[PDB]
């Protein structure tokens, strides 16, 4: 169902606000980007891509800005995951890798 | 009919070979081209991509062509248009900046 096909960037500054173009299989502009890192003995950090319905290009693309990472003071890169997700039923795509690098 | 809606980069090195994501209205993967051009005589360069880089008829991921002169000292502004191979129809242009190496 949900699939990320490709992204123009797979790395970003921990400060977020960087624009990325994502090409996906069919989505609905008002019912659709979850950055997440599975944390060590249970928890899960998440941040969401920033964009509006008009940024969803013809159901097959999304232009958005990255969320800020959980810790903007890291000195070494942090490898996290990115996935599509639907608001209506919280179903998701298989995750893609994303690399947060220090400021 | 043809329309460039947006591109993730509107500038690049004269050397070419830089990847760009272009979002467009409906195209046919086997009947589409991306033409960079400059009136002089007319210089043209074509986005480098395969039919499989045309994403669901609504986007094209490609690599920029090398500009005509790699030794420019100041940026050269050109146009980019989508163009159908069959009937040569084109979109409205967008500006694109080639900067010095």
């Amino acid at each position: 169902n949900l699939k990320i096909v490709r992204m123009d960037r797979t790395a970003g500054c921990v400060t977020g606000g960087e624009e990325i173009y994502l090409l996906c299989d069919k989505v609905q502009k008002d019912d659709i980007i979850r950055f997440y890192e599975e944390e060590e003995n249970g928890g899960v950090w998440e941040g969401f891509g920033d964009f509006s319905p008009t940024d969803v290009h013809r159901q097959f693309g999304i232009v958005f800005k990255t969320p800020k990472y959980k810790d903007v003071n890291i000195t070494k890169p942090a490898s996290v995951f990115v996935q599509l997700r639907r608001k209506s039923d919280l179903e998701t795509s298989e995750p893609k890798p994303f690399l947060y690098y220090p400021e």
